[PDB]
């Protein structure tokens, strides 16, 4: 069944949804960016989803109050139907069995109300009235319970996705959070960043490799001084050239590295924002999945309760003037039996609300 943790998880999801920023500049401050250049993750995209979550959270208390008040109402409705049904059965069973088996319900109602006057006329009229009132009462509880179930179902489908009772189809807030979360992961830079770090270190070692070979070749260029004048011309030309090839290649890589470190710095910036947004969407999504499970329980409970009321209503429709009174008592028992289940479930739900409210004090 729907438990107190289920109700607390709904309140926790609503509180998270209402705390989401919805103003565009606040969503941007929350994201840490004005543009990310990933489809579906731009601040306008995130705001649209936060607006939908916020509106859904705003709508919980209408459902919550309908659920709790309907449980309070069905509690005392079940109690009244069972006790009044039992009183009616007891009244009938005061008739001797030799008469009960052959007397029809119409004999103790309609056939007393067609002629002219009686005490049995008044009680027979009151018996006909209380049956009519109970029939209408059970129809009313079916109608209101169907509406509560519809509110819970629509609240659930808004979270899961699907077709609402209005016929509108909605994508589902939880699958939408999941899509964006998946886009953040398809967009991750961690491997790109690591391969760029690797190339900065490697070119930052080669820049140093022939700073030493520049110092070598320029030393080598002087080793014509052994011969003197034209041995220095040939050592100067050959090794002076190899020394500049090393310097030129060096200056291409110092420019290369400054670019690559600017690039990797921006890729790290994107990753940091992705990781932050991922964590927020994970928190939202966990709150949603717990709320969804809570609503699965609540929806199933209200479908089951509605089914019991409908069972009672169908049995009540079988009561008619031509039932022998022994058959009537058996059918009236079949009318009130489903209401034990309805009342037990309704009282259980009221008590879960009570225990969920008390949980705050027990924790703090």
């Amino acid at each position: 069944i729907f438990t107190k943790e289920d109700l607390i998880n709904l309140k926790l999801y609503v509180r998270k949804g209402l705390s989401l920023p919805t103003r565009q500049d606040e969503v941007e401050a929350y994201l840490g960016y004005k543009k990310i250049d990933v489809a579906g993750l731009e601040p306008k995209d995130i705001k649209l989803l936060f607006d939908e979550i916020h509106n859904h959270a705003l709508n919980w208390n209408d459902v919550e109050q309908a659920v709790l008040q309907q449980s309070l109402d069905l509690d005392i409705a079940a109690k009244n139907i069972i006790s009044t049904g039992n009183e009616i059965i007891n009244l009938i069973n005061q008739m001797p069995i030799t008469l009960r088996v052959k007397t029809l319900l119409g004999d103790i109602t309609d056939k007393q109300l067609e002629n002219i006057t009686s005490a049995d006329h008044e009680v027979a009229s009151a018996l006909k009235d209380i049956l009519d009132d109970m029939k209408g009462d059970i129809n009313r509880h079916q109608t209101t319970t169907e509406n509560v179930r519809k509110k819970v179902s629509d609240y659930r489908i808004t979270l899961t996705g699907g077709e609402l009772s209005s016929g509108d189809k909605v994508n589902g807030l939880e699958p939408q959070v999941k899509t964006k979360y998946d886009l953040m992961e398809k967009s991750n830079m961690r491997k790109s960043i690591k391969e760029l770090d690797e190339k900065i270190k490697e070119k930052r070692q080669r820049i140093e490799q022939l700073k030493k070979d520049y110092d070598k070749f320029v030393g080598l260029s002087f080793t014509g001084a052994i011969g003197g004048i034209i041995a220095m011309a040939i050592t100067g030309g050959i090794f002076g050239a190899k020394a500049e090839n090393a310097r030129k290649e060096k200056n291409a890589l110092i420019s290369e590295v400054a670019e690559l470190e600017s690039k990797v710095s921006s890729q790290r910036a994107l990753q940091t924002a992705l990781e932050a947004l991922s964590l927020s969407f994970s928190d939202i999504g966990i709150r949603m999945v717990d709320a969804e499970s809570a609503l699965n329980h609540l929806d199933f409970m209200w479908l089951s309760v509605l089914n019991q009321i409908t069972e009672s209503q169908i049995q009540f429709a079988m009561i008619n003037n031509a039932l022998r009174l022994t058959s009537f008592v058996n059918k009236f028992q079949q009318v009130i039996t489903p209401w034990q289940s309805v009342g037990d479930s309704a009282r259980q739900l009221v008590d879960i609300f009570d225990e969920a409210i008390k949980e705050y004090k027990k924790v703090y």
